[PDB]
C-alpha cells in the first residue's frame, strides 16, 4: 500500500551527474565524463544504532532520458527504531558530499535525519562510482533538498527539488547543455519487506536543479 520506510530515507539513492560544476572545476567532473554509457553507483548507508541500506544503482543515458535504475536492500532495522518506526521529520538538511578519486570516484558523507523528538538519526554514508573519464581532484558537492507534496496526487508520493553545486579547492559533458528528463526505478527490500519506487522529472546542471515527483 504504501512505503515501509520513510521517504526522507530514500532520498539519496532516489544522480550526481546533474550537479553544477563551476568553470575553474570542469576537468573533475567524473559524472558527466562517464556518459552516455554512465556509472554504477552502490553505497552502503549506515543508520546508527539501527540498519543498513546496501544499494547499486545503474545511472546512464538511455536515449534522451537520464536513468536511475537502483537495486535496493535494507537489512537489520530495529522494529522500533526511527526508521521502521517512522520517527522522521519529512524534511532535508544541507549535506557536502566529500568526493576524493579511485584510482572512478569514492565519496563520503553523513545525513542528519531530524527525528520527531527533536534528537538526529545519522545515516552515514559510504559511497562508490565506476564508469561502465576525468578522475578529478579532492573537492565536495554542496546539496540542498525540499521535500513537499503534490496536492492531486493519490498515491504514496515525494516531490523533491534539489540543488547542487561543486566546491572546495569529458565529452559526456556535452549531453548535459539543456534540461534533460529522468527516470528513476527502485527496487527495494527492507527487513524482507518488498516495495518499488518510481520517479519522474528533469534536471538542468546549468544551475544544478533537479526536480521530481515519486510514487511507491
Amino acid at each position: 500500500g504504501k512505503l515501509p520506510v520513510p521517504w526522507p530515507t530514500l532520498v539519496t539513492t532516489l544522480v550526481q551527474c546533474f550537479s553544477r560544476y563551476p568553470d575553474h572545476m570542469k576537468r573533475h567532473d567524473f559524472f558527466k565524463s562517464a556518459m552516455p554509457e554512465g556509472y554504477v553507483q552502490e553505497r552502503t548507508i549506515s543508520f546508527k544504532d539501527d540498519g543498513k541500506y546496501k544499494t547499486r544503482a545503474v545511472v546512464k543515458f538511455e536515449g534522451d532520458t537520464l536513468v536511475n535504475r537502483i537495486e535496493l536492500k535494507g537489512t537489520d532495522f530495529k522494529e522500533d527504531g526511527n526508521i521502521l518506526g517512522h520517527k522522521l521529520e519529512y524534511n532535508f538538511n544541507s549535506d557536502n558530499v566529500y568526493i576524493t578519486a579511485d584510482n572512478g570516484i569514492k565519496a563520503n558523507f553523513t545525513v542528519r535525519h531530524n527525528v520527531e523528538d527533536g534528537s538526529v538519526q545519522l545515516a552515514d554514508h559510504y559511497q562508490q562510482n565506476t564508469p561502465i573519464v576525468l578522475l578529478p581532484d579532492n573537492h565536495y558537492l554542496s546539496t540542498q533538498t525540499v521535500l513537499s507534496k503534490d496536492p492531486n496526487e493519490k498515491r504514496d508520493h515525494m516531490v523533491l527539488l534539489e540543488f547542487v553545486t561543486a566546491a572546495g579547492i569529458s565529452q559526456g559533458e556535452e549531453l548535459f547543455t539543456g534540461v534533460v528528463p529522468i527516470l528513476v526505478e527502485l527496487d527495494g527490500d527492507v527487513n524482507g519487506h518488498k516495495f518499488s519506487v518510481r520517479g519522474e522529472g528533469e534536471g538542468d546542471a546549468t544551475i544544478g536543479k533537479l526536480t521530481l515527483k515519486f510514487i511507491s
